[PDB]
């Protein structure tokens, strides 16, 4: 599925991301934004092997399970085609998991290149919530 921006940021905030672990609801947009361009079945393969998938673009190398991540940990305790799914329940809960591991958001590089620094807020802005 391909989210519309504030359609995504509704369903972001619905499933308690604003403000989580003090990222407001902007930051977990654009992170989705360049991360996958808000469609839900992005995947892609990263150098080491691992795979990155979904919304956020999880990676299999720690998160979860994808059966071809050689000596991999599947600390969200999901199988990676969870993360791709039109219900971005996963993909929220695991990244809950990733946001509190004690980097904060500079897990995601495209974040941290693209939205950290920015007017994050003009991401929902124009929007119901």
């Amino acid at each position: 599925k391909v989210f519309g921006r504030c359609e995504l940021a509704a369903a972001m905030k619905r499933h308690g991301l604003d403000n989580y672990r003090g990222y407001s609801l902007g930051n977990w947009v654009c992170a989705a934004k360049f991360e996958s361009n808000f469609n839900t079945q992005a995947t892609n393969r990263n150098t080491d092997g691992s795979t990155d998938y979904g919304i956020l673009q999880i990676n299999s190398r720690w998160w979860c399970n994808d059966g071809r991540t050689p000596g991999s940990r599947n600390l969200c305790n999901i199988p990676c085609s969870a993360l791709l799914s039109s219900d971005i329940t996963a993909s929220v809960n695991c990244a809950k998991k990733i946001v509190s591991d004690g980097n904060g958001m500079n897990a995601w590089v495209a974040w941290r290149n693209r939205c950290k620094g920015t007017d994050v807020q003009a991401w929902i802005r124009g929007c119901r919530l």
